[PDB]
């Protein structure tokens, strides 16, 4: 029976890995400001927060198993939807033994286009990519700036809408061809 504490309901991160945030161009800036300070304090001088983009981690793909746990889709105000590409490239800089976080959003109002994927396709996503144990955690309701960032960048006008995260881990399993040999 170990003292103090096991389990944590907010991120477990530990000192030595490496932090990364992900955003897009439309969340804030002060809450960025801020999303980093409260990182830096799990990290602390081991560790280390890096800050990359979207549309550019397409352009400059990072090495393989580089970073520990990546935040994808989880800064304040902002709303972005993620493709095959997006969430298989997160996988491939993530460790084979980290986890992952991701929270995007699911719609379930009767509509004549549909253009956001549903809630089960939306944890299928991961699971498909290239991720193990794949389950849904929690969900919270919209912020007053999200309803109206989906209708003000976006413009979609959906009224109907609900945030859900779901983690997802790493497998073993990539034994392709050619060993690495320098």
């Amino acid at each position: 029976g170990s003292s103090g504490s096991s389990g944590m309901a907010d991120f477990g991160i530990s000192a030595g890995q490496f932090v990364a945030v992900v955003w897009d161009k439309s969340s804030p800036v002060e809450a960025l400001k801020g999303l980093v300070d409260k990182l830096q304090a799990l990290t602390g001088n081991e560790g280390r927060v890096s800050v990359e983009n979207i549309k550019q981690l397409l352009q400059s793909a990072h090495k393989e198993s580089s970073f520990d746990i990546i935040l994808s889709g989880l800064v304040p105000g902002s709303t972005t939807l993620h493709s095959a590409e997006i969430l298989a490239e997160i996988a491939r800089i993530l460790r084979p033994g980290g986890c992952l976080f991701l929270k995007e959003p699911v719609e379930t109002a009767v509509d004549n286009n549909s253009k956001v994927k549903t809630a089960s396709k939306l944890c299928s996503a991961l699971t498909l990519s290239g991720l193990v144990e794949v389950k849904e955690l929690q969900r919270e309701p919209l912020t007053p700036e999200e309803v109206q960032s989906v209708r003000e960048h976006l413009g979609h006008e959906s009224d109907n809408l609900l945030f859900v995260q779901i983690t997802g881990k790493k497998p073993n399993f990539e034994v392709g061809s050619g060993p690495s040999s320098g």
